């Protein structure tokens, strides 16, 4: 019986997203895509701060070796944000690369560093829709040479990413496909190949859409289910195996990250934005942040981007 706790200190988010646990400073970072804000929460000291920008944002990841600098998305730009962690505006922003300069109605969505510190992230139409909408996105990684390489195309809603502990596989979610895919991942060349479905929602009566994901020390995936009011735990040893379900009060669960001193607390973001064709009445759709404990598994600290 896991225990799910609403973090009252944090309030309500329109689309809370992109949780990142920095273990060295025991700090959780996350974003609100639609409200154009970055957020910082220090649980041990009950400290909460935010930063405002004027572009759509989708991730915030500390830069390796540079305290107070972060790699972030600003619409289609990957940028370095210099932020003191407390002032409401950044100190400076420096663009690294625009991934799609000539696709004006796209944006970056989910992004994460692979275990080697390479940033992987995908794009999507700003007006992407569920269950059907424009399909214009692609999946990229950024090299330490500041050039992007494309790995996948025809993505509707570029979402959660994770890598196996032995660095042989990569897991990926296009929410439009309502499944989690697995790929063979070559750490030497950074190539992915042999795409196959790992877990298909329709085969297991799972409502909603997969969104963010993370992996634990046992190699199982924890997947946020947007419009499913839950997180699910799924096997990576065998396809199509649902291991557990944990209900979250907010229906629009968006993403997940392990954190806390012992890396055994699961932080969970959600979205209060009410969409058309929701399966839930508006009084239920709030956008709180949750902490889940007693899962009996640990995960890994967030990886910094090397760049
Ligand atoms: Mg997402």
């Amino acid at each position: 019986g896991p225990v799910v706790e609403k973090i009252a200190e944090l309030g309500k988010y329109t689309v809370g997203e992109g949780p990142h646990w920095d273990h060295e400073t025991q700090t959780l970072y996350f974003v609100d895509t639609v409200e154009k804000t970055f957020h910082k929460y220090v649980p041990s000291q009950k400290k909460y701060t935010f930063c405002k920008v004027d572009k759509l944002v989708s991730f915030i990841i500390p830069l390796a070796g540079s305290p107070g600098r972060f790699v972030v998305s600003l619409e289609r730009e990957i940028a370095i944000l210099t932020w003191d962690g407390v002032s409401a505006a950044p100190t400076s922003i420096e663009a690294i690369v625009n991934v799609e300069p000539h696709i004006k109605n796209n944006r970056l969505n989910d992004g994460k560093a692979d275990p080697l510190g390479n940033l992987w992230t995908g794009t999507m139409a700003i007006d992407a829709g569920l269950p059907i909408g424009p399909v214009t996105g692609s999946l990229y990684h950024l090299g330490a040479d500041k050039k992007v390489k494309m790995h996948e195309s025809n993505i509707a809603i570029a979402n959660g990413l994770a890598w196996s502990n032995d660095l042989k596989k990569m897991y990926y979610i296009d929410s439009g496909k309502r499944r989690v895919d697995e790929y063979d991942y070559d750490a030497s060349t950074l190539s992915i190949s042999n795409q196959r479905p790992l877990f298909t929602f329709e085969k297991h009566e799972v409502p909603g859409y997969p969104d963010g994901q993370t992996i634990d020390e046992e190699g199982n995936l924890w997947v946020a289910v947007f419009q499913g009011q839950r997180i699910i735990k799924i096997s990576t040893q065998q396809p199509e195996v649902l291991l557990d379900t944990v209900k979250i009060p907010d229906p629009q669960v968006t993403s997940v990250a392990f954190g806390g001193p012992n890396l055994d607390e699961l932080y969970v973001t959600s979205a209060g934005l009410q969409l058309d064709d929701s399966s839930f009445d508006k009084s239920l759709v709030n956008g709180h942040v949750y902490r889940v404990t007693g899962l009996g598994v640990k995960g890994f600290a967030g990886v910094k981007v090397k760049l």
